[PDB]
């Protein structure tokens, strides 16, 4: 029997979180009056047993929602409730996207006290989460640093006009692409992952990877979605059934490089 008020569904393996969804069931609605931040779709589970965490997804420079869309229906059929959001213009930058992640954040919190919302009563609005691509990515870390209650982040490609995130204390993963050439990992991803002292952390490059090689319809939607449920699972749940999968090395050959550190079983 489970003693984690937190942990939803049943234990995971490699197989079910390879899978493209979940147990859960998702439907998805679209925020008709956006506050701080353009536009977003909320994607929800209906069946999730009790309420769960958010998480707010944000494009990088130039994209839309499409370019993250993936991500929605996959965490939520795992037990989340994930709000795509497009930026207030898609030339935002990271700081900019931030705020406008924080806002959709707090806007899920306010339709989770609204009796015509979907999503009313199913969200735990004290566990909040982060991911962005690229820019959006950068705006991902700056929304942990200024913001250490969040739970866990997860980004892709990440872009900041700075490097410097030795401040994050909030678990962050990152996906890097091996081959990007508009945020090198080796510029980008990588310095901001040795950077971050405060957290448990994990970097892994994804094999022959452009900048978008973790956005909607990559060839690598069972790892990246399995490692992006699983941190999840792991840090805004405290899902102990989710430790191997979050913390430890997948040993899939769709990886050039793996670290972790301070990722406790």
């Amino acid at each position: 029997m489970q003693t984690n008020p937190y942990a939803r569904g049943p234990n995971p393996t490699a197989a079910s979180l390879e899978a493209s969804a979940g147990p859960f069931t998702v439907r998805s609605f679209t925020v008709a009056r956006p506050v701080g931040y353009g536009a977003g779709t909320v994607y929800y589970p209906t069946n999730a047993g009790g309420t769960v965490g958010a998480i707010a997804i944000v494009p990088g420079y130039t994209a839309t929602q499409s370019s993250i869309n993936w991500w929605g229906p996959r965490l939520a059929s795992h037990g989340f409730v994930v709000i795509t959001i497009d930026t207030n213009s898609t030339l935002d930058k990271p700081e900019s996207r931030s705020s406008q992640q924080m806002a959709a954040l707090r806007q899920v919190a306010s339709l989770n006290g609204t009796s015509s919302s979907p999503i009313y009563g199913k969200v735990d609005t004290a566990r909040g989460g982060v991911m962005g691509w690229s820019m959006g990515g950068g705006g991902s870390l700056i929304s942990a640093a200024n913001n250490p209650s969040l739970k866990a982040a997860a980004v892709m490609a990440p872009w900041h006009s700075s490097t410097n995130f030795s401040s994050v204390t909030v678990p962050t993963l990152i996906f890097a692409c091996e081959n990007d050439r508009i945020a090198p990992v080796k510029e980008y991803a990588l310095p901001i992952y040795d950077s971050m002292s405060l957290n448990a952390k994990q970097f892994l490059e994804i094999c022959g990877g452009s900048h978008s090689c973790a956005c909607s319809g990559n060839s690598n939607q069972a790892l990246i979605g399995m490692k992006g449920v699983a941190w999840m699972k792991r840090f805004m749940d405290n899902d102990t059934r989710y430790s191997q999968f979050a913390c430890e090395n997948p040993n899939s050959t769709a990886v050039c490089d793996f670290r972790t550190a301070n990722c406790s079983l």
